[PDB]
């Protein structure tokens, strides 16, 4: 019978909740009959990745528009989907493969998830919320409601709510202090690193049996480009709304998970549209994409060393930028140090 408070235990059942995982590749519009959970396998969502990668290359560097067509049905072969009387569309464009790409990505945590969760023996002193808590391998404490540190992350919740996102309100329901087994030690490094910044980013349910258990990682070479305003990095928001959409929860399933990101920044090498540079100048440490909006500088809270960025929204210089709102991006994984992870309830516009 679990140690574990009653916040913990209900993370871990979200995290592991084989319905989840169902409900979003059936969102994606795959097969379950021809491939279920047990059957998804890493082996073949990094192959289907080379396939994606085949094409755009070919499409307007290549493309023989009959080997589109192959490629296109080595695709569906290996991730089987169900359109049922409709036709998959073929993968003959950077929009569409970024969207079929951007799905391997979820299949990939999720498949790490699974892989944990059957995973394992039971010894069965304790229960499984204690086993799959172990899984994890990252402390998980939860944050006294009326403490300082659960104010300041209430603030910086209220605060950084975008006037364009509003859609949905946001409810703090739990606030965890996490710490990721091994992080400390690979951050260590870059902890003497200036500009150091408590970042949002928002992730999908089912990706944080992945995340926690592995940390935000990078997209691999196997991978495409597209949709990625600055590259294959981390992306991070100061505001909570930039970050919040990307949970993708919805009036059916209103609740979703978030994280507080301590990152270090650097020198940025601040940006007003996308390049894809990847490989930054020297003596610069991350990207910054510009916004019109942004976090107000009177009020960045400084802890531990860490700027906390919970001003209000108001009028950031920047002229003639696409950028809704700022946008961090680093590009390697040990320049975040995941501090905090929050349960959101995101309750929806009228
Ligand atoms: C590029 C991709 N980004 C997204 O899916 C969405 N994000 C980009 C835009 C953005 C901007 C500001 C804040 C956020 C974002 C989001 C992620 N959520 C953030 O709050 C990404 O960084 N991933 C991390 C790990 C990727 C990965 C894929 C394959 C693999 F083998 C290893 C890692 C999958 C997705």
């Amino acid at each position: 019978k679990s140690k574990l408070p009653k916040p913990v235990q209900d993370l871990i059942k979200m995290i592991f909740d084989v319905e989840s995982m169902k409900k979003a590749m059936v969102e994606y519009e795959i097969d379950l009959q021809k491939m279920p959970l047990g059957k998804l396998s890493k082996r073949q969502i990094q192959a289907a990745y080379s396939i994606l990668s085949e094409v755009q290359q070919a499409v307007s560097q290549g493309s023989s528009d009959s080997q589109i067509l192959d490629l296109s049905n080595r695709f569906y072969t290996l991730i089987p989907h169900d359109f049922g009387m409709k036709k998959p569309p073929l993968l003959n464009n950077a929009d569409s493969v970024q969207a079929k790409a951007e799905m391997l990505d979820n299949l990939l945590d999720i498949e790490v998830a699974y892989s944990l969760l059957r995973g394992g023996s039971d010894d069965s002193s304790k229960d499984p919320i204690d086993v799959n808590y172990e899984k994890l391998k990252t402390d998980i404490k939860v944050v006294d409601r009326d403490s300082e540190e659960a104010e300041i992350i209430r603030k910086y919740v209220k605060n950084t709510h975008a006037t364009t996102h509003n859609a949905y309100d946001l409810e703090v329901i739990d606030i965890f202090k996490i710490e990721r087994e091994g992080e400390c030690q690979r951050y260590k490094p870059f902890k003497q690193l200036h500009n150091r910044r408590l970042l949002w980013h928002g992730s999908r349910t089912t990706n944080f049996a992945g995340i926690l258990s592995q940390g935000l990682r990078i997209a691999p070479p196997e991978a495409p480009v597209t949709g990625y305003m600055f590259g294959k990095g981390i992306y991070f928001a100061d505001m909570v709304s930039k970050s919040a959409n990307y949970c993708h929860t919805s009036q059916g399933d209103p609740i979703g998970l978030i994280l507080l990101g301590e990152v270090a920044l650097g020198n940025m090498y601040e940006l007003k549209h996308a390049s894809h540079i990847s490989k930054l100048p020297k003596g610069k440490h991350s990207v910054k994409g510009l916004g019109k909006t942004t976090p107000d500088p009177s009020a960045n809270i400084s802890l531990d060393g860490v700027d906390v960025p919970l001003g209000t929204g108001i009028s950031s210089g920047v002229n003639d930028t696409s950028l809704l709102y700022n946008e961090y991006i680093v590009y390697d994984i040990a320049q975040v140090n995941l501090k905090y992870l929050l349960k959101l309830k995101f309750n929806f516009k009228t």
